[PDB]
């Protein structure tokens, strides 16, 4: 019924043993690829709880970021030694499959160590690994399956979903993308607005942008050839990303001051997972190189193929079989909320609902946790005051949203 | 040399006695008005430290909000009983005069209890009270004087400054306004942008606003007569201010859930100052009614006269004798940063400097604390991630800014 050689017996750093079973080993991707997974079964009724795949983005970043720092059952502490139980873990109500992907990311590897890849190969390799998961965990084949991820997984998840939807053996029910890259064009255009209206660009630069980049009511901050325009957008990019502002959360400090995503400090997770006894407990082959949160070389060699997920989401929507959610922390600048809201609105789906706040109960009382824009089979949500890593910044709100999604309830 | 009957001997709730002298009593305003002051001398060298007037806004709100909750030498704790020393107090480097104004606000009163007033009378009464302060504290007449305040004090301070500048006996050196109301028009126009680009309004409403309120490149969200326009702006106002979003800090909870400014809880300060022994220590006449942070009736009866401080600041700038600062926490929606930046840019002053980040040292290191836009004798600054009450939300950054201002140093 399970790869019991993969079972995690006693995880270092945990003061209490888990009530749920958990597994760490390798799923077969395409060719010679072996993708490191860490599967944490539901804390409540895993036999009948959904199976939820989690993919972090990059490209080249590890989904074990999602486990140990966002919504895993325990989170690594600043000592890089202690794990503490997370009261907002997504595995409270789901069997969560964190997958280090593509090959070369974290503990994932391949026999030839050739890690140059692309969107289509990545989707196909993720698909084969999910096939392997269900060969390894056959008692999970009939559980409702949701595909979820973050950041560049805005591309990984919908492309993977299109493959999965053609496999009647997988009980695909839904996909959720957090601060996802869905449209380079909508991302880039929305980002320049976001920057000005969050007080990062002044009047002089804005007016320069307006002159060289825009024609009457429409701005092009994406593929404009205009000369001063390219120049100005270079300045925007510098301000937003290369000046000491944290691009992942405008209102958070830049770690380090004004494999090392900018303004971020991955030392806790890194120190934890490179502990030799941690790797033993996670059944990592000793010969594998050190764990990094993001593989520089995977990212360097990656050929990005899709500029928009418009056609993927229209395909997923046409079946009317799946619930889809795009959610953005609204102080993120890497994949800002507005570009994904524009993106969802532009799918032009039926049953449009008026935009509303959605609430969470804090003690403190009901608070607005964000806004929800709903259509048939698809909702866009903001998470108010969260950056790129929504479940780290607003764990209760993230858990509440996640539960409403799995249960196909209204978000409000 | 001082009204020693006003001296505060032993303030309830303080575990240690202050190193500085402090005073609480009444300054004579115009007619029968008596304005309650609380003056806290500098913790370092009060004889040669600047005199800084602080005014909160409303109209009808108490400057003792500024003392006990923003930048006073001690801050009231959630028990409404304990005061704790504030390591970022503005009185570390200044003699700070907190003035409850106009008559009827907090412990301020008048013999006829007639509290209907207006901008011009308020400025003239504040002016006479400052004259009285210097009659009561004559050893302070030659200290550099700065006039500072917050919110509606965006109107109080510049109007007062114009009066003070005509009095050669006062050594006026500068004025600073935090999240100030400077221009109803620039406030309202900037606010509708701010709302859309912070994800509070969706596409449908934005497009409706664009259609009914705007003509080609210019929007009028201020005095538009257009019909759907008024309707839509009513919806914006509802979303921003009457729906459970905290207008003073978009990213903060609304106290109470989705004399009581909305989403705010003044119980700590209120419980402290209504303690009968607190009032005795502050030399408050026992017959005075209870302390409220904002006087409902003062605000109700207030006749607001100025729609813009353009002409006041141009007068203050013409002398070239004063340094001026407008600073806004950038997640405030009551007086959003963008309207005040537009306002300062529109004064069209010389020696314009390119817009820059300004830094603060946290331990954590240097962090961007906001952006600074500088001209001759006037700077606009943002405080990144602060709401309406900048010194509560970012006390170190507020103190750092305040020190650079008093010392006429660059903000960066
Ligand atoms: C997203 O895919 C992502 N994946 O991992 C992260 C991450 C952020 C903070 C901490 C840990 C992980 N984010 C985004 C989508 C834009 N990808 C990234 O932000 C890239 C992360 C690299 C692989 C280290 N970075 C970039 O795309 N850029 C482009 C602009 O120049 C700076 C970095
Ligand atoms: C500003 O003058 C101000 N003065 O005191 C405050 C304050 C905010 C939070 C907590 C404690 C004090 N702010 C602003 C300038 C717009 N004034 C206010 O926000 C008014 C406060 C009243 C007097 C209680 N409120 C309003 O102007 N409105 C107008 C729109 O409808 C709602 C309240
Ligand atoms: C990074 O994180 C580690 C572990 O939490 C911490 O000890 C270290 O000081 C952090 N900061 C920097 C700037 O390295
Ligand atoms: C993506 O990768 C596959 C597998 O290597 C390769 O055959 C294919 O040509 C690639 N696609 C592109 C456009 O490079
Ligand atoms: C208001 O503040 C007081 C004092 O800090 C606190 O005890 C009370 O619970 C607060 N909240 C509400 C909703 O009254
Ligand atoms: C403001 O108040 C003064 C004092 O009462 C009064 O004489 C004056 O007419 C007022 N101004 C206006 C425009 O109401």
């Amino acid at each position: 019924r399970a790869p019991d050689q993969d079972e995690i017996q006693r995880l270092p750093g945990l003061a209490k043993q888990p009530s749920f079973r958990q597994y760490s080993g390798y799923l077969k991707g395409s060719g010679s690829k072996h993708l490191h997974y860490w599967f944490v079964e539901s804390q409540k009724d895993p036999e009948n709880s959904p199976v939820v795949l989690w993919l972090n983005g990059g490209p080249g970043c590890s989904s074990l970021d999602g486990l140990l720092t966002e919504h895993g059952p325990f989170l690594v502490q600043p000592d890089g030694v202690t794990l503490e139980y997370n009261p907002y873990s997504w595995n409270l109500i789901a069997n969560v499959l964190y997958l280090e992907s593509p090959a070369g990311v974290g503990f994932s590897y391949s026999d030839d160590k050739f890690y140059a890849t692309n969107d289509t190969e990545v989707a196909q390799s993720n698909f084969e690994a999910l096939q392997d998961f269900f060969r390894l965990f056959p008692e999970y084949k009939n559980n409702k399956l949701f595909l979820t991820g973050e950041s560049y997984a805005g591309i990984y998840i919908p492309t993977l979903a299109v493959l999965v939807m053609q496999d009647p053996s997988m009980n695909l029910q839904g996909l959720a993308v957090g601060n996802g890259l869905s449209s380079y064009e909508q991302n880039d255009n929305s980002l320049v607005y976001f920057a000005y209206y969050h007080g990062l660009l002044g009047n002089r630069l804005w007016s320069s942008l307006q002159t060289h980049c825009c024609s009457q009511n429409k701005c092009n901050f994406y593929d404009n050839k205009d000369l001063e325009c390219v120049t100005n957008l270079q300045e925007v990019a510098r301000i937003v990303g290369n000046s000491g502002l944290n691009i992942y959360n405008l209102y958070a400090p830049c770690a380090g001051g004004v494999m090392d995503p900018p303004c971020t400090n991955t030392t806790a997770a890194s120190t934890y997972l490179n502990n030799p006894y941690v790797r033993k407990a996670l059944n990592i082959p000793e010969q594998l190189p050190q764990w990094d949160m993001c593989n520089f070389l995977v990212n360097l060699q990656y050929r990005r193929l899709y500029r928009s997920m418009n056609s993927q989401y229209l395909k997923l929507l046409s079946s009317q079989k799946y619930q889809i959610l795009l959610y953005n922390g609204d102080v993120d600048m890497a994949c800002n909320f507005m570009g994904d809201e524009w993106f969802v609105d532009s799918l032009n789906q039926k049953m449009e609902v008026q935009r509303r706040p959605w609430l969470v109960k804090y003690g403190s009382g009901e608070q607005i946790a964000g806004f929800v824009k709903e259509f048939s089979h698809i909702a866009f949500l903001t998470i108010k005051g969260a950056g790129h890593m929504v479940p780290t910044d607003k764990p209760l709100a993230a858990f509440t949203m996640f539960s409403r999604f799995l249960n196909k309830q209204p978000y409000e």
